[PDB]
């Protein structure tokens, strides 16, 4: 049953090419209380300049911290806020602007859990709560390779094996009972569609029980999960004895940006050997449902499309030169409502500092709207709140976000998640007024 360790004490970390050292230890999971302080320096040991991002994590924009306040090799850099945000699995990664691929990818990537009264619902870390951070590589002669081409800076850079937690065909042995799995898409720009299945057998149910911000108000049984690029969907499985597979299973990938392990092909991601009679850990109830959306004063349009070479959001892109560029100036509750265009691929967008409420779906692809549970296209997922959203060629996704006027005047990313497309600068900044 391999994780990553545990600490609660996230006092120093070292940003190294091989991943955050703390304690000795390489990407613990920083497990955190809801409301709790947290002081934490970072020190760059690479070569190139880096900065710690805390994914979805309710801070201002020194504690985010932006892409502008990346340090130098040598460096160091103070972390200081209170956790408000709601109990559930995020990540802390790096952010520097057109070096964070490679170092996410290299290893740069830690689990942050938060936990609130009664949230770890009666699992155990390591024993039947078992983070799986799903990441691909691109092994040449068994060693991971980072070098995108320029076409794979605008299709995203896959690998061609799959690792969970860091482990090359992960094997997890497992008494018989419940388990809580919390999936978390750790790859650079592969997309999964997950689901549990009985080795030359069904399907197996998964009850989603949260989603990147959390709870949702009741859990919900899904067979199958698109997660897209650190998106994380937190789901418990019922294992009798025998053989299991997490799988991805064919979808559409939607390559339609431009005209070694396909994203639409069936693999093995993880095999779970059930040996055993071990605790049944019952899931009835969640107490901790997500708050309604607010309601929007202004809608927004956003448009995702290939310019050139140049991914872009409403036709903008960063600007390296001027990191503190307002690229979109907002106030108060907005409806946004995203158009990734049919000559595009799937984007997982994410904004940092404000989480979404996901209002509706329309237009989505088949593979998306069969998933769908309610009248207004959204998935499971989407009942949840949430941070990062997949939007798929000619899909519309309506969200709803909440510009808290407590963060006037700071400046947070808006951005695809799939890495290449971040590097390659399909990121703008939302200046709070
Ligand atoms: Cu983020
Ligand atoms: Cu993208």
């Amino acid at each position: 049953a391999p994780v990553p360790p545990l600490i609660k004490e996230a006092t120093y970390i070292e940003a190294t090419a091989s991943g955050y050292m703390a304690e000795g230890v390489l990407n613990p999971t920083i497990i955190l209380r809801r409301g709790q302080r947290v002081d934490m320096t970072l020190k760059n040991k690479l070569t190139e300049p880096t900065i710690v991002h805390w994914h979805g994590f309710d801070v201002n924009w020194h504690n985010d911290a932006h892409p502008s306040f990346a340090i130098t090799p040598g460096e160091s850099y103070n972390y200081s806020f209170d956790v408000v945000n709601r109990a559930g699995t995020y990540l802390y990664h790096p952010h520097p602007h057109g070096l964070t691929a490679k170092q996410f990818y290299m290893g740069q990537l830690g689990l942050v859990i938060v936990e609130d009264s009664g949230s770890d619902l009666g699992f155990k870390y390591g024993v039947n709560d078992l983070p799986l951070v799903i990441s691909d590589r691109r092994f040449i002669g068994g060693a991971p390779v980072y070098n995108p081409t320029p076409m794979e800076m605008i299709a995203g850079f896959l690998g061609n094996a799959v690792l969970v937690n860091g482990v090359k065909d992960a094997v997890f042995k497992l008494s018989g009972g419940s388990y809580r799995l919390r999936l978390v898409n750790g790859s650079n720009a592969r997309l999964y569609m997950l689901s549990i299945v009985k080795k030359n057998g069904d399907v197996v149910p998964m009850r989603l029980i949260a989603v990147d911000q959390g709870f949702l108000a009741r859990p919900i049984e899904v067979r199958a999960l698109f997660l897209a690029p650190a998106e994380r969907a937190e789901v418990v499985v019922e294992l009798g004895e025998g053989v299991y597979l997490l799988k991805n299973t064919p979808i559409d990938p939607m390559h339609l940006e431009m005209g070694a392990l396909p994203e639409g092909s069936e693999y093995t991601i993880a095999t779970f050997l059930v040996e055993g009679k071990g605790e049944a850990v019952p899931v009835e109830a969640l107490s901790d449902p997500p708050p309604e959306p607010p309601k929007p004063t202004r809608t927004r349009r956003f448009a995702l499309s290939l310019s050139g070479m140049q991914w872009t959001i409403n036709g903008m892109f960063w600007n390296a030169s001027n990191p503190l560029f307002e690229h979109v100036s907002v106030e108060g509750v907005e409806l946004w409502e995203i158009v990734n265009d049919k000559a595009s691929m799937p984007h997982p967008m994410h904004l940092h500092g404000f989480p979404m409420w996901i209002i509706e779906r329309k237009d989505s692809p088949r593979q998306v709207a069969e998933l769908a549970v309610d009248n207004r296209g959204r998935l499971p997922t989407d009942l949840g709140l949430k941070d990062t959203v997949l939007i798929w060629p000619g899909e519309t996704v309506k969200i709803v976000v909440n510009f808290d006027a407590k963060k006037r005047g700071q400046l947070f990313p808006f951005h695809c998640h799939n890495l290449e497309h971040e590097d390659g600068g399909m990121m703008i900044n939302i200046a709070v007024k």
